[PDB]
């Protein structure tokens, strides 16, 4: 992973990165640029664009704030995440845990749900709901990279990674209101998260916890009241301690499934099927 | 290593009877609970391997139990996943990549954004067929005629058609937006695939974009004529073809804020510039 820059500006990878972005639309940027405008600006502008990536001299834009806050690249800055993205993520899948389902390739919210109620109904109905602020909002810049470092040695790769961060990319979480569809300004950051919160899914395996994790959005299913208490202690100390992220006491809970809300579905006991399901909750 | 001596192995008939008591769910009509099967097959479990074999095992009906559901009995659901674990392999590569319904690692979220994606490349006139209940009107002989292109092992044969006899269905609280194990679906859906498989590569022939979700798929097409015609051509297939029923005044040509499907609404996010999908009201 020394020279992943030169895969990342290869005409293949951003000919799909291109068609992909186009394909996602999504609101403009603070250039006012719309989706149907890039193949222009590319045709006129992709080549002095490569060049700055090349020697580290390209200037992401800030997100533009639309208002639920989303932050929304330029649709060039889209482009780019995206082409950064295209392959980073065959790389990270191959160290990603089985039972994290957000913003990856063939992976959905309904399938995390599903892990879950297996989980639930194999007796482990006490859950450990740990609740996180933002994760862009309070992620600490030099510990992502230095935790993206241990895989991706490429400098320059490294270095517009981080003018990413700066420029305030973020997750649109519209998956918690049961929304399907492609999200806005996440063609990069997803990834990001998912990188830092697999140190989080390594040590709750480590522990032999039974989990199911969308982004930053976890739960933990363990078998007694007893235990989900000290899971959730011990997992809210090391994702302070250790991630730098923060935990929000008050929302984070124990509870049993009737009393969950998890990317937009709750929990019922069906009594004729004799197990736990899970429908959209009222919202 | 006929299909049913495959079937009545003992690594696949411990999973199965494993995944039936996983799957815990009601009694069918003899009473038996699911945590009594393990003992009920210690003990008798030679006897129905034996019956197996000799195509003298009989299933027994479906309970009614109430949305309607049939549910079998939990012996009778351990011989469906027996069955059903050896049929799956084999038809898991005659399937189309855009069929979802009770299929292993797909669920109604990967139809909605399949359907999404072709929504927002413009074709958002919907073809919206209404069948009736599969397991309500398909003709038996038909199906076991379709299954029997594949399916040689006569002993396998005969049991399915006793198990349609029985009258295995599928739950379609699907529809509902409910996520979990089904009851009573450890082979019917299946069965119900492979035969609207005979659809799916009708509908890949003329290049149209779907998506199925058991006996529940939209299509997607470009103009108000082309949907009209793809609903007419489509129809008259599903009738003359597969002998199934269509519902006429269910059966509707429509925009996607129209469509519910799989317990999902659509709508256009203006802000984003594309269709999204969310549950609808219930
Ligand atoms: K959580
Ligand atoms: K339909």
């Amino acid at each position: 992973t020394s020279s992943l820059m030169e895969q990342i500006l290869s005409n293949d990878n951003l000919n799909r990165a291109y068609l992909q972005v186009v394909r996602n639309k999504g609101a403009e940027g603070v250039d006012g640029m719309k989706y149907t405008e890039l193949k222009e600006y590319l045709a006129k502008n992709g080549e002095i664009i490569k060049e700055q990536l090349r020697i580290r001299k390209y200037k992401p834009q800030p997100v533009r704030r639309v208002e639920r806050n989303l932050g929304v690249p330029t649709v060039t800055d889209r482009f780019i995440q995206q082409a950064i993205a295209q392959v980073l993520t065959p790389i990270y899948e191959e160290q990603f845990h089985d039972h994290s389902y957000g913003f990856r390739p063939n992976r959905c919210a309904q399938q995390a749900i599903l892990t879950a109620l297996d989980m639930m109904n194999d007796g482990n109905d006490w859950i450990v709901d740990i609740d996180l602020e933002k994760f862009f909002d309070t992620v600490n810049h030099d510990k992502l990279m230095t935790i993206i470092g241990r895989t991706i040695k490429d400098g320059d790769v490294i270095s517009i990674v981080r003018k990413y961060l700066v420029s305030g990319i973020m997750i649109d979480d519209e998956y918690e209101d049961s929304i399907v569809g492609t999200p806005q300004g996440g063609n990069l950051s997803p990834l990001l998260a998912n990188i830092m919160l697999n140190e989080l899914d390594k040590e709750m395996e480590k522990r032999g916890l039974n989990f199911v994790r969308y982004a930053d959005d976890c739960i933990i299913m363990v078998g007694s009241e007893m235990s989900a208490n000290r899971v959730m202690r011990n997992i809210s100390r090391f994702i302070e301690e250790k991630l730098g992220l923060k935990v929000n006491m008050t929302k984070s809970k124990v509870d049993r499934p009737r009393g969950i809300k998890y990317l937009g579905f709750g929990f019922y006991y069906d009594t004729s099927a004799q197990q736990f399901k899970a429908k959209p909750h009222a919202k």
